[PDB]
């Protein structure tokens, strides 16, 4: 998760074709992002962590819905898993392959049950819609112990709110990945120094 | 089987206090093409007026529905669906042997996958205003795109045009359509058909 | 089991850092009609805590329980009852087999439905305010109105008001209350009660 942490930024890309993978990647790297979430939305995400494989980045698959769905990114090149919600039986399968799964929780009844699973490492999501920084703020003190990695919604109006929470893992969304890779850049950017 | 609720768009709530008009609101509501009322389960006039509502053309639901056993009196009574306000196993059990829909609250992610895994796919999201339904259901059209939903809870008049907007609603649910008189009712909906679109 | 908690409407919660007057804090919650106090679990200090409060005449709870263990710990320094963030369906089964109540935290209607499902019917709702605590509780009111519930979480003066009209509250927690010394205690403790009231 060291990457993840160094970053405190994670990319998270629906593909949809077109998309230039290799110069995004080495975009990302130069810019101190070394990780890139791959939606499963789309038979696309699949094919795009194939293309990313060598790319030198820490590719993570997301929307993962099943242990079969996991195996399929992890052949594909991701190493780590991330899910909406929590499903106990692909922490089975990324803990009997030695990869790292981030599922989604929101409630604290939930945070507790990935602990127990030996999950310390969560997706906090849909974030901005359950208001995640407050929420966040809480949850740094009855759950110390946890980082988490909130995604959904957040957007650069959002981020110095963040910056000020102590139990992050990173920052994930989809609005640094809009536009070219000019764009990419200033988003970037933008974003370290909200953060 | 939940057609009716999707041509629909509408699933009124009705909570049974005494003296209301079942027969002529239920002919109201399918004059405005709303073909479907959930009657909750608040109290015992719940299960009388899914009686006194059994052959009047109307789907009903029942709602507020705690327990298999409670299920189970509400299918006796008429009811042609169920509704909890979340996610209760034996309950599905119930309903899939039954052969009828259940449609469970949900909220969070965690528990869209819970009822997925208990083959459900149109699913309550209760209570939808105070956990900012439609944000959330917004998300949830990317992430869960084989999921419809029925939010319920809070939903007014002010916050159907952004309801109108998502992909993944199998209907709007709620008791502000069943404020006032037969002439309200026949105004609030053809104002809700016309907000949704 | 709580009607100390129902008739003091209020549950400070204290997380202890050194220095604080515990005996002082409790001879004026008494005064001021406050019968209980929630001690949080967050670092070895709240039980060193709870012992020096084991016999202040307040009913004690432990808050932070993350476990039977740490339950058991907290039970033996000398708290009456256990909070914890969320469902722990392993310290429902220490409560009850030591006859202590077990408040645990929810937050979605599933939620309440698996405690209630445990025995529990007074519940804590958190965190209330990032969770919009009002209008969530006020539509729990309708469809669980055997439940109690004891919203923590963010709470303030400002939300007060919101809070009083609820029909289904055990208490309003939090630490807002604690803030200062033992005059601003006093004086937050009585304005608290007027905006409840």
């Amino acid at each position: 998760l060291a990457v993840l942490a160094e970053s405190r930024l994670l990319p998270l890309l629906t593909v949809r074709g077109g998309e230039d993978l290799l110069g995004l990647a080495r975009v990302l790297e130069e810019e101190g992002v070394g990780a890139l979430e791959i939606t499963l939305r789309t038979e696309k995400g699949l094919e795009a962590l194939k293309a990313l494989r060598k790319s030198g980045l820490l590719l993570g698959a997301g929307t993962v819905r099943s242990p079969k769905e996991a195996e399929a990114a992890l052949e594909a090149g991701a190493a780590f898993l991330v899910s909406p919600g929590l499903l106990e039986e692909v922490a089975a399968l990324a803990q009997a392959r030695g990869v790292p799964y981030l599922p989604g929780v929101l409630t604290p009844t939930e945070v507790e049950r990935a602990l127990a699973l030996g999950l310390s490492a969560l997706k906090f999501f849909p974030a901005e819609p359950f208001q995640g920084v407050r929420v966040l703020r809480a949850y740094a003190e009855v759950f110390p112990e946890v980082r988490f990695l909130p995604t959904g919604g957040i957007k650069e109006e959002h981020l110095p709110h963040y910056a000020a929470l102590p139990n992050l893992l990173a920052v994930g969304g989809s609005w640094l990945l809009q536009g070219n890779l000019e764009a990419v850049r200033a988003k970037v950017r933008a974003a370290k120094a909200l953060l």
